[PDB]
C-alpha cells in the first residue's frame, strides 16, 4: 500500500514505454487506437471488449490517471492481449505483438521492483 506521485510513476515508467515506441515497424500498428470503421474490420469490438493502445497508455501517464503501477502494467498487457485475441497467430500484428511484449518483458522487471 503506497500512495504515488504522478511525476515519480512517469519518469519510472515512460522509459518502458518509450522502449515499445521505438520499435519501428513493430509498433506502428499500436501507436493510436484501432479504428475499425476505417480499417474496414466491424467485428473488432465484437472481439476487443476494453481496446487500449500506446497514445491512450502515454496520455495516462501525463496526465497523471495511474494511482499505482499495476495499472500501468495492466493497460500494457491488456494492449497486448487484445492484439493476440484478435489477430491470427500467422498475421503481421500478431508477431509485432509478440516482439513488443519481448521487449517489455524484458524492461519493466526492474523498473516494477525498484518502485515497490
Ligand atoms: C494492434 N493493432 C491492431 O490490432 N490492428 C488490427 C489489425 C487487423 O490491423 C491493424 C492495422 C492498423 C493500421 C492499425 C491497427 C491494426
Amino acid at each position: 500500500k503506497k500512495i504515488f506521485k504522478p511525476e515519480e510513476l512517469r519518469q519510472a515508467l515512460m522509459p518502458t514505454l518509450e522502449a515499445l515506441y521505438r520499435q519501428d515497424p513493430e509498433s506502428l500498428p499500436f501507436r493510436q487506437p484501432v479504428d475499425p470503421q476505417l480499417l474496414g474490420i466491424p467485428d473488432y469490438f465484437d472481439i476487443v471488449k476494453n481496446p487500449m493502445d500506446l497514445s491512450t497508455i502515454k496520455r495516462k501517464l501525463d496526465t497523471g490517471q495511474y494511482q499505482e503501477p499495476w495499472q500501468y502494467v495492466d493497460d500494457v498487457w491488456l494492449m497486448f492481449n487484445n492484439a493476440w485475441l484478435y489477430n491470427r497467430k500467422t498475421s503481421r500484428v500478431y508477431k509485432f505483438c509478440s516482439k513488443l511484449a519481448e521487449v517489455f518483458e524484458q524492461e519493466i522487471d526492474p523498473v516494477m521492483q525498484s518502485l515497490g
